[PDB]
RNA sequence: GGUGUCUUGGAGUGCUGAUCGGACACC
């Protein structure tokens, strides 16, 4: 069902907390 | 809030995108 939604493309998290 | 789609520097320890939350059209 919840495919896309979940599912993510590239971002990087530059250790933000 | 749900369904489909996309989100960002929206969150998020993932060895950096799974899970979650909103917007948009429809309900």
């Amino acid at each position: 069902t919840r495919q896309a939604r979940r599912n993510r493309r590239r971002r990087w998290r530059e250790r933000q907390r």
